[PDB]
């Protein structure tokens, strides 16, 4: 099928086009204020989809004037809106007359990544100076706005192309579509700031925040990929934290020099996991009121995770001539009220 | 102070004798049915404190006898569950007297196939064994030892937990055995499918280290699946529904993996062993991003949406690096696509 794209450099098209061409085999016909009026025209004339990105308004007619010489009927698929809605009537007058199926729909405002900043998305501009730790402005922190996910509007244009659009109440409408309060945004933003600070993670099974962690990303600084962690070390390893969560624990990385026995402690409730990537030694367990020792045996070169039970003291200790890295999940972030550790040697 | 536990080989005293003399400088006088009646005497004449854990009957009478020739009037903690008479010893000699009204309890160090269903339960589901449930919506009421031994520790230092009058420790569940039991296979299913519990569901919380003290000695480690070949290998280590998922790539010397980028699906690297580089360029551009990194020097790197990426070992031994992606795969959504740097 050969689909065009007007408006297709702007922050949908480009979105769409490199769907479309990842996807699908159809030919994608970009038009764009750098295409000649003469490929403009027999871009349409050939089209048996046209997707139109661009405003409502004299563009739009001009389009719209062309394709009633389009022979084969080609669907054309635009939205109306602007909060205010444009050129309805004549739209629904216009796939009467000359036959075609237009698919209006009335988009709300729009996120997602590759949208321009300082321009017409107040989402871009906020990711995009919060990434770089620039003031935003923020009227009242009660407006609520209407949005959809770029990736729900591909989602839904690719549904119309195939010709099962999804409709409500007689009306195009993409799904998804979130409400929330300025305020709910921008404090969602200087979260995942924060959080290279504090280790923590999003809520990621929340929709609308999994779609706005993925787009603030998109904003970083090339530069600013990257985020030192905090390697506590002496002449024994390192330990350092990876990552935090108040209900799926907490990662982090302990490293032991040759010759280095660390842990000798137990819990209560507190437990953890161990897997050594990297190196050979030995985790060892000792219930606290007994005096048989458990070991276990372990390397980088067999996968297996080790859980701490709770009640045994166990320790960990390099048995190698190179540094031995473990992972360590446990199951709580530590609270200074209820530490739950106490030393017994193994 | 001089604290007698009496039962203080059962399911709670082992428990609360474990914390008290980790966490207190108090003198413990542990009494169970090795104490010689000599001793049982002494110790009571001694206490300041007395934590009863043998419930209600003769044995207590005999306890509460000797102890109205205990000078310091010490108090008494018990629960009566399975009452006037013990309102009116308090009344009679002085000392304050905590009556308790312990529902089922439950956590490490009980003992199974005896009086505790959740300790059975953990003990046979962990080594594989059927299990018996007459009815899955039969309620239990029940406390975690923990709470119980501080509300103990709350009450030797004066200040218990009061409810309509009533010495009550808290965080009480109520839970059916159908969930408890659906929690358990869980617990044990969780090592094929790496996920991980729900942690801020106390109950959840509790009864999984609870579970876990019932492993068999042979049975605490559990192999991974390391997809391996010429390259390295690649293994998942946790996977969650809400916080991502952990797993652990390796790549031998001079090898190249990735080339992919996403719509909304994303990533952190974090190498942890060995040295590299992992590279970034935009869908739509030529510019190439490179982040030169190593196990020396621990840093994360986000992997940004609708940038195609790949990452290199550039040294002389396996490159490990820790990769948490934002979401299980999907087959209906893999979001990946194929692009060289
Ligand atoms: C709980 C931590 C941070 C830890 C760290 C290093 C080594 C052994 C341990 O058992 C351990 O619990
Ligand atoms: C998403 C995974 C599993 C993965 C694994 C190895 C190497 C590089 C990648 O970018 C990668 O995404
Ligand atoms: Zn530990
Ligand atoms: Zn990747």
């Amino acid at each position: 099928m050969n689909i065009v794209i007007t408006g297709a450099k702007g922050f949908v098209g480009k979105n769409l086009k490199a769907d479309l061409t990842s996807t699908t085999d159809h030919h994608i016909f970009e038009v764009h204020r750098q295409t000649k009026e003469e490929e403009l025209e027999s871009a349409l004339l050939k089209a048996d989809f046209i997707v139109h990105l661009a405003g409502v308004g004299s563009y739009l007619d001009h389009v719209l004037d062309i394709l009633t010489r389009n022979t084969k009927k080609p669907a054309i698929l635009l939205s109306s809106s602007i909060s205010k809605l444009q050129g309805e009537q004549l739209l629904r007058e216009y796939a009467e007359e000359y036959g075609n199926t237009v698919y209006i729909y009335r988009w709300p405002n729009l996120f997602g990544k590759w949208c321009k900043p300082n321009y017409n998305s107040v989402i871009a501009t906020f990711c995009y100076k919060i990434a770089r730790n620039e003031e935003i402005q923020v009227n009242d922190r009660n407006v609520e706005l209407t949005l959809n996910y770029v990736d729900d509007i591909v989602a839904e244009i690719k549904r119309a192309i195939e010709g099962t659009p999804t409709i409500e109440n007689g009306v195009p409408t993409v799904p998804n579509v979130f409400k929330v309060t300025l305020g709910e945004i921008v404090d969602l933003l200087y979260k995942f700031k924060q959080s290279r600070l504090d280790r923590t993670l999003p809520k990621l099974d929340n929709l609308f925040e999994k779609d706005l962690y993925s787009t603030y990303l998109s904003y970083l600084p090339s530069t600013d990929f990257s985020y030192p962690l905090l390697m506590n070390v002496d002449d024994r390893g390192s330990f350092t934290e990876f990552i935090k969560t108040p209900d799926r624990g907490q990662v982090s990385v302990n490293i032991s020099k040759p010759g280095i026995t660390k842990g000798n402690h137990w819990h209560h409730t507190k437990n953890e996991k161990f897997l050594v990537v990297s190196g050979k030694g030995v985790i060892r367990f000792r219930h606290v009121n007994d005096d048989e020792i458990i070991e276990y045996y372990v390397s980088g070169d067999k996968l297996e995770v080790v859980d701490i039970p709770v009640g045994y003291t166990h320790n960990i200790e390099n048995l190698g001539d190179t540094d031995m890295v473990t992972i360590m999940w446990v199951n709580e972030m530590f609270d200074p009220n209820q530490p739950d550790t106490y030393f017994l040697e193994v």
